[PDB]
C-alpha cells in the first residue's frame, strides 16, 4: 500500500537499527532529557578536566511508518575555559548499528563517531542547556 | 513569608542535594525517560546474566519552593526466567547525597541504596516497561 501503511519496524533480532552512514548523516533526533550528575564532575576533575558541570542527556528519534524508533544518549562536561560543550571520550550509547556501502557493519567505535558528528550538526550543546535551565524552574 | 515564595533551592555547592534517610523514603519521583541499550544487554549477557532486555531510565522530582530539583537514573534488565525487573548492580546515578541523624553524609553506595529501596516501593518496573511500550508506537 501507501508508505503511510508501511510496518513500523523494529531493531535487527540483535537489537540494532541498522543504518548507513548517508542515513545517519540525516538523522532527525529530538532533546528529551537532560540531567546534571555532580559524581562524574567530580570523577573528572580528578583526571584533570577542568569542568564547570558535567551530566547526561538522552535524544530519540520517534517511531513511524519505515522509521524505527532510535535512542542516543551519552555523558557531556561544560569546559570552563573555553565554555564549549563536550562528550565525554567521544562515548555515545544508541539502539545504531551503522552499516557500510556491502550493507556490513562498520562497529560501535565507528557508529558512536559517525553519532557525535551527526550531534555536532544537531546543534546538541543549545538543547542541553536549555533544558538543564528548565530543571531551576 | 509563606512556604509558596520561600527560595526554590538548588544542590549543596558540591551539586548535591543533601536528604535524610527518611525525607528519602517519602522521595516523589516521576519516570521522563527509559530505553533499551542492546551493547549493555549482550554485555550482561556475556557476564552470565539471562537478561531479556536490557536498558536505561531516567526520573526526577522537579522543584519547587523548599523542594530542589532531584535526579535518579539507572541501569535495568529484565530477567528471561522470573520476568522481574532488577537495577544492574544496584547502582543508581544522582545529585543527592543521603546524610545521617547528625547530618553528616553518608556516602554514595548507602545513598544508592536508600534510593534503590525507595525506586522498589515507587514500583519503578511498571513505568519503565509502560514507556517501553509506548516507544513502538
Amino acid at each position: 500500500t501507501s508508505p503511510l501503511l508501511h510496518p513500523v519496524p523494529g531493531p535487527s533480532p540483535d537489537g540494532y537499527v541498522r543504518l548507513s552512514e548517508g542515513a545517519l548523516a540525516a538523522l532527525v533526533l529530538d532533546h528529551v532529557a537532560s540531567g546534571l550528575d555532580p559524581s562524574l564532575l567530580a570523577e573528572l576533575r580528578d583526571n584533570a578536566i577542568d569542568a564547570r558541570l558535567a551530566g547526561y542527556t538522552e535524544w530519540h528519534r520517534t517511531a513511524g511508518a519505515g522509521v524505527a524508533y532510535v535512542t542516543v544518549g551519552w555523558d557531556w562536561y561544560l569546559e570552563r575555559a573555553t565554555g564549549t560543550f563536550v562528550i565525554a571520550g567521544g562515548d555515545v550509547r544508541s539502539n545504531v548499528m551503522a552499516i557500510d556501502a556491502k550493507g556490513a557493519d562498520i562497529g560501535m567505535l565507528r557508529t558512536a563517531a559517525a553519532l557525535a558528528a551527526r550531534l555536532a550538526a544537531l546543534d546538541w550543546p543549545a538543547a542541553v542547556a536549555s533544558a538543564l535551565l528548565g530543571h531551576n524552574d
